[PDB]
C-alpha cells in the first residue's frame, strides 16, 4: 500500500491524542516512567471515500492490513512501544479514525536542584518520517487528549496533561520529520521526606550540640563523633534513591553543609580540652559559651542562604 | 467477524466470571500484585444456533478464529494480560460459553495508614468498547466467579473475592465503555513485625532509660547515643518495606515519636551532668527520680493516643 | 479436531510422566523454583489406529496440528509453562505417545518453623479440563517418572521425586477436572548457617558476658551495648533471606529470645552500678557471682527446651 | 519432514561447533553465565542432492522450514536458547551446512573451595534426542569450534574452550540420546580482593592486638569489640557475593578462625583487668606479654595449615 | 531470494550509519549501555533498476520480504538487537536505501583505572557474513552517521560518535566477515563524587588526626577506631558501584592508602599512651609532636605521588 494522494501539493496531517489509563514507575534513578494509555490517529485517505445511500453503512471497519496506517513512532521511548489495535473506522468522506492501547517505558529527563521539593515535566515525544511520495506532518486533537480520574503516579502529583500544538519539522537522514511533545506536569510529595530523612537529621545534629553544656572529652568525642556517623547513614540512604548529577541538589547542600558543622564541632571540643589540660579552663569556657549561640546562628543563617539561592 | 444483531435496540450482555488459581507478588512498595485466573465469558448469538435434533450433537465447539468474540481488557493491568483459551462451547439456542486461562500484573493502590495492621481491597476492573454495529455492556455469572481454596498470597490472608454486579457504564472518546469491578479483600498477617521490629525496638528503648538509674555521663552518653543508631536502623529497614506516602503510617508516627524521648533523654542527661558539674546534684537527683516515671507514663500515653487517632 | 470416541461410557485416561532434566532458583522469599524437565503423554486414540503390514511402517509421526492433543496444564504454575514438542508417536492400535520438554515457574508453598533444619515438599501440580465430548482422567506411567543424576538445587538436598498415582477429581465450573501430585522431596544445606550466622551470634552473646568479670559500668555498657547492636545486625540479615511468616521459625524464635538476655544483661549491669554507687559492693557482688551461672545456664536449658518444641 | 534415510543401518552423524562471541554475567550465587555464540550444524540428506550443471548453483541455500533439521538442545541452560539462523548450505552431494547465532543462560555449577583463589570449568551440554526412523549421534567438527579474541568474561581470566569429542550415548524414556560435553576452562581474578577484603580484614585484626600494649580495659574493650563488629560487616559482605555452600570455602576458614581470635583477645583483656583489680598487676603482667607473641605466632602458624589443606 | 550479481569479481559493498536516537544505562558493574538508534544500510542491486521515464516514478519502495536485504548483525551486543524497518527506497540506477530503528544492550568493556575521573569508548560493531555466491564488505556513509542533541547519559558527558572507516576483513569458519568500528567517546561527570564520598572521607580522616591534640588514650582509641569504620562504609560503598578489576582504580589507591594512615594514627596512639604509663610523657610529647606534621605532610606527598602515577 501507498500513502493518500495529494489533492494538491499540500502535506498529510495525521491529527493525534493520547488519553492516559494508567501511568506509573518513576524511576529517579534512571530517570524513566512506565505509561499505558489509548492512542488516537485520524487522517483523510480519499481512495477509501464511500457513498453511505449505496453502501448502506454509516461507517466502515477495516483490519489495519486492508489500509494504508502512517507509521507513528515515540521518540524517547526505551524499547518499541507495546501497542494493540482498539478500532479503525473510516466515516463516508474518507477520514479513518485509528485508536490503539499501548504501554511503553518511556525516558524522559529529571531535574532533581530543589529534590525532595521539586516539579518535573514528564514528556513524550510523537515522531512521523515522511516518504517519498508526499511529506507527512503531525498535529493534535485537543478533545482527544486526556487522562483518567484514577491515574495516580505514587509518590507524585499530577497537575496535568497537555500537548504543543505545533509540531517541530525538521530533516532527519535527508527526510523530513515532524515531532510533537506531549507534556506531563507532575509535582513530587515531599512529605515522608519530613518525617523520614529531615527532622531525624536534624535531632542528630542539635544532640552533636550538646557537647557546648559538657566538659567531658571523652562523652563529647563520642557525642560528635557517633552523631557524624548516623549523618553518614543518611547522606548514604539520601544518595541511593537518586542519580549522580552533575549539579548540587537542594538535600545534596544541607547534607554536605551539616559535614561543615560537625567538623567545627570536633575542633572546638579538642580546643576545649587541649585548654583544660593546658590549665586555660577560663579561655575553653568562653569558647563553650560563644559556641553555643554560634552553632544554632550560622545553621539557621545558612539555611535561610541555601533556601534563598535554590527557591 | 461482525458482532451479534439485535432483536431490538437493546445491547448486548457480556456475562463475566473471574475464579482465581494463583494469587502471588503483592508489591508493597509498587502498589501490584500477580494474578494467574480463569476468565469466563457468555453471550447469545443467534446466527450459532442450531437444531440438536438434526445435528446430532447437544453443544458445539469452535476455534476462536471460527466465531465472534468480544474484546475484553483489564483496565489497571500493567501489560496486557497473558491468556489462552480452555474451552469455546455453544448452546443450540445460541449461547457461547468462553473459558481462558490468563496471568496479569494488576496495579491497585494500597492505604498504608494502619501499617502492618492494615486490610486492603485489592481491584481487577473488566472492561468492554462499545462497536459501531451495537452497545456492549458487561454482567456477572456470580456462579463463575470464585477461588481456589488453596490461593495463598504470601505475609496475607485472603478474606474475600466479589464482583460489584452492577458496571459502570460511561462515554470514553466517543463510545460507550462497560467496566466492572472484581473487589479482593485481604488483610496482612501482621505477626512477624511483633518479635523482628515492634519488640526489638522497644527493648532498645528501655535500654535508653537506664540512663536514669546511672550518674555517669560517659556511660549515659553511650547508652543514649548507641540506642539512637539502633532506632535509625529500624526507621531505615521499616522504610525500604514501604512507599513514600503522602499520609502518616502508624509504624511511621510511633518511629517518628520516639525519635523525640530519644531527644528529650539526651537534653536529661545534659542536664544531670551540668547540674553534678555545678555542684547541684540535689538538684540533678530530683531531675532524674521524675524522668524514671514521666518518661514510661508519656511513652504509655502517647501510644495510647496514637492507636486512638489511628483505630 | 474432537476428542477420542468412547467404547462405552468409560472416560479417557492419559498417562502421564515428568522427568527433571534441570532444577534451579529456589526462593525462599518468593516460596517459588524453576524446572526444566520433559513431559510425558500417552493415551489411545482408536482413529489413528493402522494395520503395520499394509502401511509398511510400525510407527507413525504426527505433528501437534494433525491430531488431537489433551490440554493439559499446570495448577501451580506462575506464567504458562514455555514448552516444546520433542515428539508425537502413534503405534499400530492407535497408542500416542507425547513428548515435550518445558520450563516454568512452580509456586508452592514453605514450611520455616524448622528454619535452616528444614525439610520441604515442593508441588507440580497437573490438571486436565473435561470437554464435553467426554470426560478425562489423568493416570502416572511410573517407568517416565524420574530425574537426572546431575539435577542439583543450590543449598538444597534432593532426596525424592515421586508422583501421587491416583489423581484428585473435582468438579470446577460444572465440569470434571483431573488433578495429579509430583513431589519433590527436598531437605535444606544447613552447614553454611552455623559458621556465618550461628557461631557469630554465640561468640558476640558470650563476649556481652564477660561484663558479669567487670565492675567498670562504662566498660560493661560498651560491651552489652555494642553486642546487642551485632545481634540487631544478624536479626536483620537473617529476616531478609526469608519471607514474613504467621508463625514463629526455630531460627527466629533463637534470636528474639537471645535479646531478653542483652535486656537482663543491661538490667544487671545498671543494678550493680546503683549499688557500688549506693556504697553497697558487697551486694552488687553477689548478684554479679550469681549472673556468672544463672545466665549460661538459663541459655542453655532455653535452648533446650526450643529445640524440644521444634523438633 | 522426515529425518535422512540409511544407506546401512548406520547412525546419522551431526556435526557440530560453538564459536563463542560474547561470554558475560557469570553469576556466582546463581552458578550461571550467559553465553553468545554460533552453533554450526552438519549432516548429509542425500534427498536434497543436486547436479551442479542442471540446477545452475554449486551450493543451494534453503529456509529451516523448506528441509529436515536435527532437533538439537542445550541440557544445562535455563529457557530455551534464543537462536537466529544464519545460513543454511547444501552441496551437490546433499551435505548441510547449518548456521545460527544464539545466546542462552547456562547453569554450570562452581566450585568456591579455594574461593577467591579458584579456577572453574563452565559447562554448554548439546544433546538430541533419536528418532523412530533412525538414531542420531553427535559429533566435534573441531574447525569450527572456538573463541573470539575479544572474549572477555569480567573479573575472571578465560584459560580455554574445547570440546570432549566423544559423544555420552545413552537411554533415556526408552530413545537414544547423544550429548557432547563443551568446556569452558576459567580462573578468577583474585587481585581486587586483596586491597578491599583481605588486606582490610587484616589491619583491623592487627589493631585489635594494640590492646596488648594497654592497661586501659575501657580503651581495651572499644578495640577489641569495634573491630569485632568491623570484621561481622567484612564477614556479612563475603557471604552475599557467595552462595550457601555445604562446604568450607577458603576466605570463610580465614574469617571464621578469626573470630576465635578476637572471642580469645576479649578473655585476655577480660583476665588483665580482673588480675588487675585483685592487686595481682605482675601476673596479669605475665599474660599480656605472652599473648602480645601468642597472638602473631598462632595467627601466622594457624593460616600456614589452613593454606597447606586448601591448596 | 540470492545476492546481486557481479559486474566483475569485486565484493558487494553495504555503506553503513548509525545515528543515536536513545542513548541510556550504563552499568559500570556489568560494563554494558543500552542504544537506540537508526540503522543507514545502501547497496547497488541491478536487479531493482528501472527506467523513471517508462516507470513514471523516481524511487520504488518496497516491502523487505520483496527484495534482498544484507543480514547484518551487531558483535558485542548482548541478545539480539530489537529492529523496526523505517523504509526502503530503490532509485532507477539499483540503489537500496534502506532504514531500521532499532534498540539493543551493547556490551563494551570500560577502563576504571582513573575512577571517578576517567574517558571510555564505547564500542558499537557492525558485521556482515559473506555468502557463497559473493563476498560483502562494510562501508561508512559518513553522511549517515550521527546522534541527536537532546541524546543524554545519566552521569556522562558525550564528546563523539564516529566510525573507523576501513573495515576489518578476516576470515571466520572459512567466509569472508567484513567488522566496522562505532566509537561513542565518554566522560565521567566526576561533581557528584565529591560532596559524597571524597570530602566526607577527607573530613573523616582529619578528624582522627585530632588525637594528637589530644593525651587521653580512652578518647583517642574512639577518635580513630570510629572514624576507622566510616572509612570501611565509604570502601564497601564504593566498591558496590563498581565491578573487580585486576588492576588499581585511583579512588580503590587513595581508599586503601587511607587504611595505612588509619593503622599508623593507631600505633602512635598506642607509643602515647605506653610511653605515658611507663612515665616517659616527655618523649610521647616528642613523637605526638612530630606527628601532628608528619601526617598531613606524608599524606599530601602520598597523593601527589599518586595523582602523578595515575594521570
Ligand atoms: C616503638 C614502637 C614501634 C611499634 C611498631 C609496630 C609495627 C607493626 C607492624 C605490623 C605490620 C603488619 C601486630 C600488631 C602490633 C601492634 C603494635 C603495638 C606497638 C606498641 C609500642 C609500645 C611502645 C614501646
Ligand atoms: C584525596 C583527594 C583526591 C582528589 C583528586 C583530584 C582529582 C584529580 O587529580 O583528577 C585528575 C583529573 C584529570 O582529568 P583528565 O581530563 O582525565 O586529565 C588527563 C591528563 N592527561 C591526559 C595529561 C594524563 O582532574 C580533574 O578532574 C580535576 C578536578 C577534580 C578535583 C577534585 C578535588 C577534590
Ligand atoms: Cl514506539
Ligand atoms: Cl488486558
Ligand atoms: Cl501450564
Ligand atoms: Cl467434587
Ligand atoms: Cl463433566
Ligand atoms: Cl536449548
Ligand atoms: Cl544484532
Ligand atoms: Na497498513
Ligand atoms: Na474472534
Ligand atoms: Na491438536
Ligand atoms: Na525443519
Ligand atoms: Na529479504
Ligand atoms: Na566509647
Amino acid at each position: 500500500v501507498s500513502p493518500p494522494p495529494p489533492i494538491a501539493d499540500e502535506p498529510l496531517t495525521v491529527n493525534t491524542g493520547i488519553y492516559l489509563i494508567e501511568c506509573y514507575s518513576l524511576d529517579d534513578k534512571a530517570e524513566t516512567f512506565k505509561v499505558n494509555a489509548f492512542l488516537s490517529l485520524s487522517w483523510k485517505d480519499r481512495r477509501l471515500a464511500f457513498d453511505p445511500v449505496r453502501s448502506g453503512v454509516r461507517v466502515k471497519t477495516y483490519e489495519p492490513e486492508a489500509i494504508w496506517i502512517p507509521e507513528i513512532r515515540f521518540v524517547n521511548v526505551e524499547n518499541a512501544r507495546d501497542a494493540a489495535v482498539v478500532d479503525i473506522s473510516v466515516s463516508p468522506d474518507g477520514t479513518v479514525q485509528y485508536l490503539e492501547r499501548f504501554s511503553a517505558r518511556v525516558l524522559s529527563p529529571l531535574d532533581f536542584r530543589r529534590y525532595p521539593f521539586d516539579s518535573q515535566t514528564l514528556h513524550i515525544y510523537l515522531i512521523v518520517r515522511s516518504v517519498d511520495t508526499r511529506n507527512i506532518v503531525l498535529a493534535v486533537d485537543l478533545e482527544k487528549v486526556g487522562k483518567n480520574d484514577d491515574v495516580f503516579l505514587t509518590g507524585w502529583d499530577i497537575e496535568s496533561f497537555t500537548a504543543v500544538v505545533k509540531p517541530a519539522n525538521f530533516a532527519l537522514e535527508d527526510r523530513l520529520e515532524s515531532k510533537l511533545d506531549y507534556q506531563l506536569r507532575i509535582s513530587r510529595q515531599y512529605f515522608s521526606y519530613i518525617p523520614n530523612i529531615i527532622l531525624p537529621m536534624l535531632f542528630i545534629l542539635f544532640i552533636s550540640w550538646t557537647a557546648f553544656w559538657s566538659t567531658s572529652y571523652e562523652a563529647n568525642v563520642t557525642l560528635v563523633v557517633s552523631t557524624l556517623i548516623a549523618h553518614i547513614a543518611f547522606n548514604i540512604l539520601v544518595e541511593t534513591n537518586l542519580p549522580k548529577t552533575p549539579y548540587m541538589t537542594y538535600t545534596g547542600a544541607i547534607i554536605f553543609m551539616i559535614y561543615l558543622f560537625y567538623f567545627v564541632a570536633v575542633i572546638e571540643v579538642t580546643v576545649q580540652h587541649y585548654l583544660k589540660v593546658e590549665s586555660q579552663p577560663a579561655r575553653a569556657a568562653s569558647i563553650t559559651r560563644a559556641s553555643r549561640i554560634a552553632f544554632p546562628v550560622v545553621f539557621l543563617l545558612a539555611n535561610i542562604i541555601l533556601a534563598f539561592l535554590f527557591f
